[PDB]
């Protein structure tokens, strides 16, 4: 029938994609849209591009945070519509989890790149009237979220279980910043957003500080009840 | 009923502003989209972010070409759609003048920016990307192009007629290179474009060397004939 849109939210490392790739197996009515942010740091035109631009971002985010952020946001929409075109149409109960959203893009990435002055104020502006422009012209609407909720301290943990070279650097500061927006978007409801219906739209958080890999029936069972309600 | 959908194109001061502040006046079923650029160097947020990164563009355009282009496309896309939607509801033969078009911006000035370094290949693959994208994502396709052909050294004389400051240090060679890439497209029709219906898009082409202020009927007897084939 129609698609469940369901964005998966967290810090980096909290266990989003661990998430997604169980859920993706538990049902065939369920289908998973991985984010382009992991593809590039994993071959297509988009991740030559998005290797390219990654890269530059460790040299001098001040010259390619606004490069990074839209192209970073159009490559997820054009993921997030091909997957509500492509699957699920013989589905009775079909749920599309969004590993992260267009949301999470703006309100805790390219924000906290203007904080961190990777952005001046009229990149900003423009990419804030790109995005509220690019996402009007209901259809990746979400029905709920799902807060993944972790200290930065079991994300710094996560790190490095992940063994990224690239990210063993990441400072508990910055996972401390990121933390705080995500607690105030989606805990505190404290964030004004310039999308009207996120206010209503429901949110499941779970605490994922306790490893869950072999361990995740609860977690599952949540989100069952949760999709239930919607 | 539908709108007529025709772009006029043209070299920098070929006479484009003139001839569709001519063209509006001459029915009520005509109107026009002026160019967003032109707007900036004429208060909107929009103006105020064009008004920013056209002054940039002066000091360092290898740094601004990207943002330039990207935002200059979407004002203009977002502006064709506004005309689309508010006027003409209750004319017979409506008819819509877009002052250049998406495909200017790429072809001419984007293109023109990517060879002359001012944008590197993964700004300028993002940008095709994302263009190519926006706009499939048949509303602001073409019914006709006109051709406002005028020499270099035309522009170059119009450039000081009109008198604005930021434009007097404009070069011949310049010009010289914007007049090959419109010849290309529009005349000997040289140019391959991802745009498979733009090849039999039909095409006036009008020589306007001469001054038309104060004579423009033959022009506007070949624009009618021009618009009864479509
Ligand atoms: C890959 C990479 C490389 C480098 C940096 N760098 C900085 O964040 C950074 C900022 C500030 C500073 C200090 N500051 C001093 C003052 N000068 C002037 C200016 C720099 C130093 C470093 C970040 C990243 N990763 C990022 N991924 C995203 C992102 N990830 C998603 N999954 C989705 C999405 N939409 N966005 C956003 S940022
Ligand atoms: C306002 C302004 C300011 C500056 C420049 N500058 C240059 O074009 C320029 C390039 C190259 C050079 C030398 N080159 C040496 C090597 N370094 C590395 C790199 C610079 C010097 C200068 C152009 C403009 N105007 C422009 N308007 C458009 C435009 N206009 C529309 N109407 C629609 C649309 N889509 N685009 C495109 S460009
Ligand atoms: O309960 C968990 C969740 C995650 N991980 C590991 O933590 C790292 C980060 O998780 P993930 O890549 O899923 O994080 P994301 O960035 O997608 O939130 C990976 O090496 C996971 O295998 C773990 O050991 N136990
Ligand atoms: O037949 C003409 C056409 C244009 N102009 C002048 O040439 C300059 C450039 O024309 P316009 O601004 O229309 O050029 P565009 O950039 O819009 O093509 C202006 O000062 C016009 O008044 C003119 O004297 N005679
Ligand atoms: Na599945
Ligand atoms: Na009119």
């Amino acid at each position: 029938t129609r698609i469940k849109k369901i964005s998966i939210e967290g810090n980096i490392a909290a266990g989003k994609s661990t998430f997604v790739n169980i859920l993706k197996q538990l049902s065939e009515d369920w289908e998973v849209v991985p984010e382009p942010v992991a593809r590039w740091s994993n071959l297509t035109m988009e991740q030559k591009n998005g290797g390219n631009v990654l890269q530059m971002m460790y040299e001098k985010p001040e010259r390619w945070s606004f490069t990074f952020q839209t192209y970073a946001c159009l490559s997820r929409i054009r993921a997030q519509l091909a997957s509500l075109n492509g699957k699920l149409k013989d589905a009775e109960k079909p749920v599309l989890f969004f590993e992260r959203s267009v949301y999470s893009d703006r309100y805790i990435f390219a924000s906290n790149l203007y904080e961190s002055e990777s952005m001046n104020e009229t990149e900003w502006t423009i990419y804030q009237d790109w995005h509220d422009w690019m996402n009007n012209q209901q259809s990746l609407e979400l029905d709920g979220i799902i807060y993944l909720q972790a200290t930065p301290e079991t994300c710094l943990h996560r790190i490095y279980l992940r063994g990224r070279n690239e990210e063993q650097g990441i400072p508990l500061e910055y996972l401390e910043k990121l933390h705080y927006k995500h607690e105030s978007w989606l805990l505190h409801r404290t964030l004004k957003t310039n999308f009207d219906y996120l206010q209503e739209v429901p949110i499941l958080t779970l605490d994922v500080n306790e490893d869950f890999k072999d361990k995740y029936e609860s977690l599952v069972e949540k989100v069952k009840e949760f999709l239930s309600t919607l």
